[PDB]
């Protein structure tokens, strides 16, 4: 889009 | 769209 | 897009 | 418990 | 606990 | 706690 929000997480326990 | 929201989640255990 | 934010995040334990 | 992580969030569109 | 992390976050858009 | 970590964000788009 024109305003774009990217997250990205790795984890062994808990990626809420 | 013109403004998109994007996540991705890795675990073991607990991804909510 | 044209202001675009990317967040990466590693952990044992607790991406939130 | 002995390590203790709070989060809380406030939108008006995603709170993912 | 002995060891306490707090976040707290507010936004029109995009609270991840 | 006895090591306490806050944070507080606010913004218009993006409090990741």
């Amino acid at each position: 889009g024109l305003f774009d929000i990217i997250k990205k997480v790795a984890s062994v326990i808990g990626g809420l």
